[PDB]
């Protein structure tokens, strides 16, 4: 378990450039061995109008430094958490639950992304566009927005602070992070690490709290108008919560909300391939990510060559257990109520008509922990984050598409499908953010992430990522 | 007063394709003379979940058709109100009663708002990222948003509509339009103009509402999941609220709200020049505009030379007077509630501490006729959509932006300053959505017009503002 | 007073095998001297729902051993 | 703020330190009229005529420290 360089941890938040310890704490424990991991500071709104000042008075001067000044400190960032991989990565797996590869998968992911944003900061462009008139010459530029408020998931306790915190520096803004306390020691850990590359004081900052004051602090951030900015991924119900906050200051705002995930297997699709992805992607995390290829859609022809196929994959190589356990494939889910959204789908499938083909109760370990399934006949009328992949069977690409297509649901889906032609009218007709083409993985701190129509706003990463962060001034330059 | 072609001009909203009269009507009357100008569909609620349906559906369609398709049908519309401006133009003074040139003026700044968006809808561009990984190609396309709703201003009657849509339906989508019931023949003068340009049916719909309804209507269309955007043009209070609406569905979203505007006058500043500008800013359409350059702020040094030189040329040229009466600068304003801004500003500033320098009653024509009105010693504890121009007096540079910059209001500002060194960082300090440099008006369709922090949300018009319409999806080529 | 084996004394919860700091504390004091002993683990609820559930799952294994 | 706007000539300082926070830099107003009357280093002056008047206002009563 321990043994990590006692800067890398942290338990007080880190506000303004300094540790700060919050009135209260909150418990935050491995969701594998129940082993507690110390108390962590608490934060209570008193914490964010003072959190989101410092985040403030810090912009109003990092709005200043040398993009290239900005590209420095980032990289020298993402040095620092390249050079502390393996201590940055306990962190995670600690934390999340989620097996130890994963974790470097995480921490990695995770430094490339403010790499990258460090490049970016120094493109930022602003254009010399001709107009009629002789007399004037229009210009526009590009500035940063102000502070910016970023709530993030407790599934990629690192990867999620990264991602949003790299652009938003890199257009020269300022932050304030209220991590998921399921893990938000990755969050502290960064804070350090921030620290020490040589980050002014309050461009980055960290507020831990758990339930208690999740609602609060919400509103808290999300409303002092010092916040020109929200950054959030998570669950819909509390997304819109937070519009409802920030239309009352008219934010700027970009969310990345759940939504289910098709992976809709073809006949002209190879099996073992398709197996591939399928594998990866549904059980990666053990099936707890927002990207998580929810419900498998698959063509009669390749139907049954495929779950028994798919099915002979799990057995082969799921070693459900630790985290920090060698040669371990699954791990916990988080928390109880959690075992129990995978319990529930399950017999509600089962008892409504679903030949289960792989486990199907809690693992042998109980607790956190449940042995992956795989369910058949799983008829639509049942549609969940957890180690469980349902199989439904179609017949036409229209009708494939037509259910995958379920609107309001528009984050990732997957496909596998060998002629060239049926990619293409597949891969655009599919109402989605992110096609993953005969590939089950499709992340990448290059490429935009993000969903459509109700599975969030604006986009991450990417060229067009650090856009999430800057605000056009057009200035019309005249008397000439 | 009448005379032009009984086309171009309407009462029954215009719905999918062919026109539809409401339920009960609600009358519209020109501003100036108090002739009532026809009855106008009166759209109610029903009509909306009616109109978001063959918006829709027209959308599952237009939303196949070649861009170069669509750039075919813009055109062929900008031409026709092209050749119809002297007609699309009484319409325009009649109702908004602003002078006949200022119709005009509006008139081809609206066309060339379609124009040029049907230059852009040939143009939308995907990106092919190279990443790590050898077997996988990263793709990214950009497609239409889908249905959007669309409110609009009195004030400028066609060009607030044209601007957004032209971009709508450039990047394939499909709007409801509810104009304001103020100025909505307008809109529906368009829409005759769209349907003879070949528009297909549903692709561009006006739904004629007033007050009764403006607030129904307008979660309405704000709310049915059909409609995957929300464009607007606004009050902050009306605004604020659609938010609220779109919250609720996490919608697409850009607005322009109100927002006062410092005009700046330096020392350095060309008098002559500084009163051009300040003349056509703060009393084109009689001051009523977001953009209307609010209060001016000028250098003690220029100051008692700039207002008597500015005061001397309102009098020279400002004829205020009907709209399609030859020789008039100003016409009405609205309505009677808008006399009463004016009204109400006017005295409370005499009332504490403004010398007035020219007119402060109701002009002699009563009704919503006001004498256009100049004061000073304006101490800022006074701070209005009206031909009203306060000065005031301040020292230095830092203290004019100290005061412009008076947070929360980032639409546009303009100053005058012949030291090429102050005019970089006064515009770039400048917190805003649009510079006028040593320019009063700063208008074009190929630049990106919105505000910042409360002003608004994206931007409208310029090779910028088609983006609003689309969405990007990441395309994750693999099995290579 | 004090002098006792560190081992013998506790003020951690325990739960499912393991010991286990509750999110806030309350104070125990010898009802004698008035001398604060230390804080103890005030366990709320959210712990019951998991005190009771490693209660359960060691039941479902306990009531297999040999009463020997 | 409500001393310069409603007629405070500052003399000194006006607005928070360059170091923010809880930091404020020291001011001075005067032409000061009573219509504006705080724990701050902030000493606003306020002019005479008569040793009565100069009473009469410090005298404002409720107030006896």
């Amino acid at each position: 378990l321990a043994g990590l360089s006692a800067a890398l941890l942290r338990t007080d938040s880190f506000v303004g450039g300094r540790w700060l310890p919050a009135a209260a704490t909150f418990p935050v424990q491995d969701p594998a061995s129940g082993a507690a991991l110390g108390m962590v500071a608490d934060c209570g709104v008193r914490e964010a109008r003072a959190a989101v000042r410092a985040a403030y008075e810090a912009f109003c001067r990092w709005r200043e430094v040398s993009a290239k000044e900005r590209s420095s400190l980032l990289r020298k960032w993402y040095n620092l958490m390249i050079q502390n991989k393996d201590d940055l990565a306990r962190i995670i797996t600690a934390e999340s639950g989620k097996p130890l590869k994963e974790a470097h998968g995480e921490i990695l992911y995770s430094a490339f992304f403010l790499e990258w944003f460090s490049e970016e900061a120094r493109r930022v462009y602003g254009d010399i566009i001709h107009t009629p008139a002789k007399d004037r010459r229009a210009l526009v530029l590009k500035q940063p927005i102000g502070v910016a408020a970023v709530i993030t998931p407790w599934n990629f306790p690192s990867a999620m602070i990264t991602r949003k915190v790299g652009a938003a520096l890199a257009a020269g803004c300022t932050v304030v992070v209220k991590p998921a306390e399921d893990t938000p020691f990755s969050a502290l850990a960064l804070a350090e690490l921030a620290s020490q590359a040589g980050i002014p004081s309050g461009v980055y900052n960290v507020i831990p709290c758990s339930r208690k004051n999740a609602k609060e602090v919400g509103e808290a951030i999300c409303t002092d108008p010092l916040v020109s900015k929200i950054s959030f991924t998570g669950s819909t119900t509390t997304g819109k919560i937070l519009l409802h906050h920030a239309a009352n200051s008219v934010k700027r705002v970009s969310m990345e909300l759940g939504g289910l995930a098709p992976f809709i297997v073809f006949d002209s699709a190879n099996v073992d391939q398709a197996v591939a992805g399928a594998m990866a992607s549904k059980f990666r995390n053990t099936g707890q990510t927002c990207v998580c290829s929810n419900q498998f859609l698959v063509q009669r022809g390749i139907h049954d060559a495929f779950v028994k196929a798919f099915a002979e994959a799990m057995k082969k190589n799921l070693r459900v257990g630790n985290g920090f356990e060698e040669g371990t494939t699954q791990g916990p889910l988080i928390n109880e109520k959690a075992v129990e959204k995978v319990e529930k789908q399950v017999n509600d499938a089962v008892s409504k008509g679903a030949t289960v083909v792989t486990g199907g109760k809690r693992h042998q370990l109980g607790k956190n922990f449940f042995e992956p399934t795989l369910l058949c006949n799983v008829t639509q009328d049942m549609l969940t984050f957890g180690p469980l992949a349902p199989v439904i069977k179609f017949d036409t690409e229209e009708e494939a598409i037509a259910i995958a297509n379920a609107a309001d649901v528009g984050l990732a889906g997957y496909f596998y499908s060998q002629d060239p032609a049926q990619i293409w009218r597949v891969a655009e007709q599919l109402e989605v953010g992110m096609v993953g083409v005969n590939e089950g993985l499709i992340s990448s701190v290059e490429c935009p992430f993000g969903g459509v129509k109700q599975s969030g706003l604006g986009r991450e990463g990417s060229k067009y990522g650090i856009d999430e962060y800057l605000e056009l001034k057009y200035v019309c330059y005249g008397g000439l």
